[PDB]
């Protein structure tokens, strides 16, 4: 929140305060928050009538430290999903000379919560037993028409595991993010497309196009027509069987059923099951292209501009090949010929609409010959094709019904909510910041400053160095949970059950899944995840060359623990730990926001822990910098990616160090902190070099002693600023001799992007539009820094930091105010109480059939005998069930 | 746990504490969480990949002595099953000169649980008694498919003993585990292929092909298409009947009933058939073969490549010849011709799918023809053909159903729990290590040096002196229970249970089998074994040709003892009695884990015990060495095989004298121990000789007195890794005169297996990769042996026991432990703020660990 | 609404006029299908045919009302000469038959 | 405040007697069905006055 | 195939004056269906009454998909009480009416 007063910033908390662990129970970051301050939408409305296409930037009066004031004055939104392909230069569309972005994920099997078979398993296993007394080879109940030895084999041997489900909702939201920029222009915000080309204008007339395997540069086509594996370069196969006896010996471990829940609709079953089969393959399967036209700045020169989505470079590591065995449409024996097999399918698989070339060309709507017992030839098809043909054809509204249909099976809101929460954490992003007296600036258009950027974490994101597809591979930057056929195959059919996989009475999915309004809303998202990892950085004094090298660094014992607690790299009893400071993250978050980020369990031991989005980044990125006027590096500053409004404007609470400077209200205006606070000035040998009040430990030392650093101190930081916020500061040693690191052009500050105005508005003055919040503090070489001012332009400051005199800084022209974190129709009023008994019911149904124990035991030979008599079951014990106990 | 600082060494157990009994029950230790250790590692160079194919490796940052930081250097991961035959030369493929590596075993029999009668018997042998049997028709049968007069007949005996199911559920495992490797390429990880050979890469682009009797070299085909056993030659023999009336004379008394419940197992019933026939006849029947392409270190010259189950040569059991009794599914009296007996049968017996040639050749898919009371001939198959057929359709998928349906029919959790132990136990095999001064090395290619190998157990394994079939004169390593037909009968028929015989749910059998990562998880499960082992070999200095001698030829009192407790003896009965000091060893293993090895029941007379498969094995082994480089034989070592990192980063507790020296260059660097603790130094300046601060002298001083040896004290040992860990050691005696044993050249040690890099890895440097902890102390001679400095040379260490400086050794950068800079300028000690906001939700964690 | 419409109230709308499965495969029995029932109640004073239904050991009944599938096409008039119009809301036969 | 777009998330409410009134305009013989403007609506619509 | 078997009770095969057709309309009823297309055909004339003729009809039930099950095998009643048969005609004389 603004400080209207002196009053209000000398009465801010505390950083340690707002990093304390809270107890109590917070509602989810809905990004609505945002939308309530910076837009005019009050209530739910469409977002076509609302023109959201020009409610895309922070807006205001300015006041300035001269004592004028300007209106209508801008601050952009400094996150994106889209990457630039072709740029502007001299007002004509060009190609781009920059590679690619990309991303890599790590992806292995970890514990869940625990997991226990149903009453339904219990009574295949009786049913097995009560056949042993017999010369008849039919053992058990066919499920749903699946063969009953299958279902034999499926209700064996389980995982103690559990099962998560977080990889196939990740690329099922990675597809709605992409497919949901092809709604109509008057619901997409133009800053979006000029947040790295900021020379070009997207027209509002016509809707942005979505295709596959187009672009222009560095063999970004992986293969066209006729398509390959962005990272693999290879292609994959896909078959269908009714049966698992006809799958290859050789994979027959690796299969997934496919349950008959989904492709329940009169329409759009065969498009489920490509798109069933697309969220447990591979990912990317091929590289998604955004098309727009736009113009240049007068307006006048106009084309169709290509964009890569970053959601299309993530790359998830999956099967290449696969099997799938689709639902019978009547208990029947397993067919010998082929019209027997086709006749026999439920949903008979074919090609979409949309014809490929090369070895094994689809044809659009062709169909698969199924494979049978004593086929001459196995049939199958390769995978990057298949998921080609369909590619054209997925949209929002069909992939909301598809995971509406999902959902009455399994649990998936939460699930979905957190993987949802990883997408956009690893999709938005931001270009970085330029150093200036002024308010804007920007690098040059075509340049590799213009494309370099980075993460809600202060991390920059790799290039790709040769052309598609990739040779090799990056090093991960992330860890996400897998999901195991085995375990999925006997939960998709009602053999076990998590309390995670439990259905919901709700019955549906999260708000953002199935509008159009969805790409605004993620954008939106990223805001508070950087807030939160700016305050931790900036709690501290740390530059970001001693960031970029502390992993290693032997100078400093403490800069060590401290990079390496910062990562997910811990693990315990067979299962991942989350990063030890990432919960300091998670704290401010909910402590600063009044909010709780999304979840996923890990049972240790049966124990379980939280883990958030903030305790699963992996070592190895490179921090955010700043670069000059010129496109050089600097190294001074901390880590930083956005402007300090947007922290200081959206929260509820925030740490007393980085607060705005009060507005001038007659003789008061900005204020300091003095030796009554507990501080003292530094002074050297030089006495024409002066430091503000600073903690006493400051005075003995010039290099910090090993296994120590810099302390957090609020007060310390804020006089920091007050020394920066001059134009005329110096960065150095304690002797006055200068540090290792870069340093800006004197009394440059980095500021945020520049982007075309409206007619009507004003680019922001002075600081107005700077991060200040960023005070070195921790050298490279483990020397201290400090910020010195000449004698003479130290009077008036110490002065201020006493109190006796007056310092003249911009503000915002803005007000304070937080929302509180908040529909029937008559059909449903009609309806409500049924819902209520029935929703009821679904919470409990599992496994469950109206048929007890005691009605089966009536059909049994001998009771005693019966493994449910012998072996009623348990939810496993974790990391092992007990084997071979002494005695 | 390695050690960040000298005083978490100072803090560490010592081996008695660990050595003592704990009383609570504890979890298995499976591979799957052994995995985890490996992935998820501290280290920023490291590309964390998601591939188990690339999962296989040690990664991580190290530490120099002289202060330099080196970034994700590689330890190889030791244990494999695969034994080469095809070996790579001058970048090609070349034609193995080594023989094959042979396992044998010896059968018990299994007194423990004694069966209960059913009411079921109790009713027909009552009716036995007040009639004559004389009410029942010529036709009668049960459901089942048998007629009663056959039940009747089994009914009559009379069985002391229990049933095992153990050595049945032993050759699945075994079979298991050869199909597991048939999956694809990227989920088997690659460093099992070049253990051995390590000039070798294979290709992640095709499945290993497994066949059959298609060996190079040495006779290994065994005789191809005739199949003959590999060990002693010759066909076994199978026979197929409706009933025990036609199995000819002395041979009915030795006859299994195969029960309708294996029929209807799979959904091909001549599969779950041949499955049962090959689970109760002797082991092996035939040598399988993995292969797969590789290629060059270069890449230039790929191709097949053969390699040789471990698996594969074990010895397991001796029956021959069998006959089955197959269940009627029409009730009909006993068949007097050919096609009555056809038509009668529930599914007739049929060959498999790949043909064989031979005296009696088998056309794929022939069909048997079923024995009949009328005698022109009995009739007869060839059992290794018959076997040889079905041998390409085993299938992991398959045998998950098989357990389920014998979980179902009887409990087969903790049976086969203990049956995969002593299938890691016997399988998994790990190369001799050699001696080095640097992080890296290995013997010669095609080398003889390079292929021998060793237990988890460090026994070595026995070689094959001549061409197969094998004429050999056996030397068995373990003793192992059979399963016993008549027992068996009994139970297949429900005319007994046991205690054990509990049947359960197809969904409690256990999840490695069927699983493709299972093959991962063994060679996993061979780690946390031999650190058992290691801590029992190192505690005392026993030389290894003390132990190689100790059985066959030395004269003193001690060794024989000590060698002889080691391992399990026989009572009157012929029933195992367990290891006396393997019970040590099992209470090692649950102190430094927390997790519980597998127990299977035993009896003393009448009185219950339990067994491990550290308690069984026999005595008379030869012991794990190291090769100088040129392969010169050297043994004044303990012995050993695996690098003192695997024993100290996966271990939740070690003995003293085990602990991980701290990083050089701070405060709390490695130090010693001295007289205040309770040691003395022995001198021998006239010779410039000084030697460690040591335990007090016992009237042991040059000599031990027979029925004597060395005593276990952890800092002695720790000392003597200290002044090994200096350049030149010199291991002479309390004069100063050469021992008798063979000794490295002057200052190496021996060190972990080479093998190829990937690119941005390196090799590990120092004594980073050595083993350390083996300090010798007790001659082949009973005289004490001497760890030497020169005068000179001992002047720091010295100084270093008796805590007045600091020495520097190389050490990895992991799991909290951080580099120590040059100048070491401390400040006040300080909490750090973010260690305080986090203390309890960090100690939550330890908690949870702690309940678990 | 049910294929291509980013409104979430026709979403929620066709969807709810139509059954769901449930995780052993049964059917769940349309939600809006019971307002349906009730009309024909309220109107002729006679019944649909009843037909027992389960979830989880729970008993409910269904009707043909409540059993048809989502994802289907509606009536629409044509003008004469056959072109298609579509601005009315669903019809095919004449009030005086409903009155 | 779903005078000329409905609110996402709800649509026209149940009340027979506009309905009533909107038959009524229905029967006279020229209805146009325009929208809240006065400009032309998506839908196909029938010749002037079927 | 052993695990798909209908038995077929007596009760069919007395249900009507000819247990083959009794038999054949049980098999009917338990096959997929349609298994054939049923024509209805009708005299008609012009509307002018002009020009008559036969018409072909096709009947909306003819043309609605149920079930799947292409094969199937039927147990018979055996009237005599005998030992299940070697030969042919055994099997033949067995039957509680032969098929």
């Amino acid at each position: 929140p603004i400080s209207a007063d002196f009053s209000e910033v000398e009465n801010a908390p505390s950083f340690l305060s707002l990093a304390e662990n809270t107890d109590e129970v917070l509602k989810p970051y809905t990004g609505l928050e945002i939308q309530t301050i910076i837009t005019n939408i009050v209530g739910d409305a469409n977002p076509n009538q609302s023109r959201i296409f020009d409610q895309d930037r922070l807006r205001g009066n300015q006041y300035s430290a001269g004592g004028l004031v300007t209106q209508n004055a801008v601050s952009a939104i400094p996150f994106t999903n889209l990457i630039p392909r072709t740029i502007r230069v001299g007002n004509i569309l060009v190609n781009s000379a920059n590679r690619l972005q990309i991303t890599e994920t790590n992806v292995s099997e970890y514990y869940s919560n625990p997991i226990i078979a149903t009453k339904l398993s219990e009574m295949i296993s009786d049913q097995v037993k009560n056949n042993q007394f017999s010369t008849w080879r039919r053992d058990n109940t066919s499920l749903q028409g699946f063969n009953a030895f299958d279902i034999a084999t499926i209700n064996t041997a389980i995982l103690p595991n559990g099962l998560s489900l977080e990889s196939m909702l990740l690329k099922l939201s990675l597809l709605h993010s992409i497919k949901a920029m092809n709604v109509d222009a008057a619901s997409i915000n133009r800053s979006q497309y000029q947040v790295i080309d900021h020379n070009t204008v997207p027209t509002i007339g016509a809707p942005a196009v979505v295709g596959v395997n187009n672009s222009p540069v560095f063999g970004e086509d992986c293969g066209g027509n006729n398509p390959v594996y962005p990272f693999g370069g290879g292609t994959g196969a896909i078959a269908f069987h009714v049966t698992l006896q006809t799958v290859p010996d050789e994979r027959k471990s690796y299969a997934i059923f496919v349950p008959p829940a989904i492709l329940q609709a009169t329409s759009d079953a065969n498009e489920a099951l490509a798109l069933f089969a697309l969220s447990m393959s591979e990912w990317p399967h091929a590289l998604y292209t955004v098309t727009k036209q736009t113009t240049d700045l007068a307006g006048a020169n106009a084309g169709q501009q290509v964009f890569i989505p970053t959601q299309s470079t993530i790359h998830i590591g999956g099967r290449r090949v696969l099997d799938l065995i689709i639902p019978r449409r009547e208990i029947a024996p397993n067919p010998t010929t082929l019209v027997a097999a086709n006749a026999m399918c439920m949903v008979r698989p074919q090609a979409g609409p949309d014809a490929t070339a090369g070895a094994i060309p689809l044809a659009a709507g062709q169909l698969f010959n199924m494979n049978f017992i004593g086929a001459p030839a196995f049939e199958e098809w390769p995978m990057t094709s298949y998921l080609y043909s369909w590619a054209g054809r997925f949209d929002i509204t069909t992939i909301r019904q598809y995971m509406g249909r999902l959902a009455t099976m399994v649990g998936v809101k939460d699930a979905y909510w957190a993987a949802h929460e990883l997408n956009v954490a690893l999709s938005q992003v931001a270009p970085k910041m330029t150093t200036a007296a002024g308010g804007w600036a920007a690098q040059a258009a075509n340049s590799a400053q213009q494309s370099d950027v980075c993460y809600s974490s202060l991390l920059t994101v790799t290039r790709s160095a040769a052309n598609f597809p990739l040779a090799n591979q990056p090093a991960a930057d992330m860890r996400v949970y897998d999901t195991d056929p085995a375990t999925w195959n006997k939960v998709a059919l009602g053999l076990a059950t998590a309390a995670n996989l439990v259905p919901e009475q709700s019955m549906d999915v999260p708000f953002v899944v199935g509008d159009a309004r969805a790409s605004f809303w993620e954008r939106l998202q990223a805001i508070p995840m950087c807030i939160a990892w700016t305050m931790y950085y900036h709690s501290r004094g740390i530059t970001t060359l001693a960031w970029d090298n502390a992993y290693t660094d032997n100078t400093n014992k403490w800069l060590q623990k401290m990079v390496r607690n910062t990562f997910s790299t811990t693990q315990s009893v067979g299962t991942i730990i989350p990063a030890r400071y990432g919960k300091i993250v998670c704290n401010l978050y909910k402590n600063m926001f009044h909010r709780a980020p999304a979840y996923v369990a890990t049972s240790v031991g049966g124990k379980e822990l939280h883990i958030t989005h903030f305790e699963r980044w992996l070592p190895g990125g490179t921090y955010a910098n700043v670069y000059s006027g010129a496109g050089a590096v600097v190294n001074c500053f901390s880590p930083v990616l956005i402007p300090d409004i947007w922290c200081q404007y959206f929260t509820a609470k925030l740490p007393l160090f980085a607060g705005a400077f009060p507005p001038a209200q007659g003789q008061n205006s900005t204020k300091g902190f003095n030796s009554k606070q507990g501080l003292m000035i530094h002074r050297n040998q030089n006495n024409n070099l002066v430091a503000p009040y600073l903690e006493k430990f400051a005075d003995n030392s010039s290099y910090f002693p090993v296994g120590q650093g810099p302390e957090i101190n609020d007060m310390a930081t804020w006089n920091g600023r007050l020394w920066m916020t001059t134009g005329n500061v110096q960065y150095l040693d304690y002797s006055g001799a200068a540090i290792v690191e870069a340093v800006p052009p004197a009394g440059e500050l980095p500021v945020g992007k520049q982007i075309p105005l409206l007619a009507g508005e004003n680019a922001p003055i002075e600081l107005t539009n700077a991060a200040t919040t960023c005070v070195p503090r921790y050298s490279n070489d483990g020397r201290r820094i400090f910020t010195y001012l000449t004698t003479a332009q130290s009077v008036i400051p110490v002065q201020a930091c006493n109190r006796a005199a007056n310092l003249a800084r911009s503000c915002w022209l803005l007000s304070n105010v937080y929302a509180e974190p908040a529909v029937e129709d008559a059909f449903d009023t009609l309806t409500n109480s049924s819902f209520l008994d029935v929703a009821k019911s679904v919470a409990e149904s599992a496994g469950e059939v109206p048929a007890t124990k005691a009605l089966t035991d009536l059909q049994a030979v001998d009771v005693s005998s019966l493994p449910s008599t012998s072996d009623p079951s348990n939810v496993l014990s974790q990391p092992a069930p007990l084997m071979s106990p002494p005695t």
